[PDB]
């Protein structure tokens, strides 16, 4: 998670798209969806990022409908955005035990218990938190089995990005577990 504000500059694709769905939360604007291989993904916009400004205009108090309309009317050319990185999220770094376990159980991407004497317990992993990212890969809308698979095919050191479940569930209000599973960028970030 980066500590402060950053400017990103986007360019709409040939179809006028940038690959973003935004959501009004607590009088702020937040990234709900980032589409794979979009301008939003390529400039490194992430699920949960806060949008502070678009082309120097404050997003405070905007409806989701209004942020969508402002992105529509913008000269495709070059769109500036001021971003707070994933402000509702934290990253926890854990080590797999000899049997390849960090030490938790989850369901629908929500951590439901912590295993006694595990790296999850030593690192203070919390329950009632949704998994947003594993080693910086978005896993939102993946099957539980696929998240299990991704944890399996990490090395011993696993970084999970977590969000309190209440907040997670207010953000992914309005979007079925098929846009979630199918379109939400899940790609390993490109260099």
């Amino acid at each position: 998670i980066k500590q402060g504000i950053r400017e990103v500059i986007l360019c709409k694709d040939q179809d006028g798209k940038i690959g973003l769905r935004l959501k009004s939360i607590d009088n702020g604007i937040f990234v709900q969806l980032v589409q794979a291989n979009s301008p939003a993904s390529l400039v490194g916009l992430r699920f949960g990022d806060q949008v502070l400004q678009i082309n120097g205009e404050n997003c405070a108090g905007w409806s989701s409908d209004k942020a969508h309309k402002v992105l529509k009317q913008a000269f495709g050319e070059k769109i500036t955005m001021t971003i707070r990185d994933r402000p509702f999220e934290r990253t926890i770094t854990m080590h797999k035990d000899s049997t390849g376990h960090v030490g938790f159980i989850f369901k629908n991407g929500k951590i439901t218990s912590i295993v006694k004497d595990s790296s999850a317990a030593r690192n203070g992993l919390l329950t009632e938190h949704n998994i947003c990212e594993i080693n910086g890969q978005n896993v939102i809308g993946l099957k539980d089995s696929q998240i299990a698979d991704i944890l399996s095919t990490s090395g011993t050191v696993v970084t999970i990005t977590i969000m309190p479940a209440f907040i997670f569930e207010h953000i992914i209000k309005r979007m079925a577990p098929s846009i979630m599973k199918s379109l939400m960028d899940h790609t390993i970030p490109e260099v």
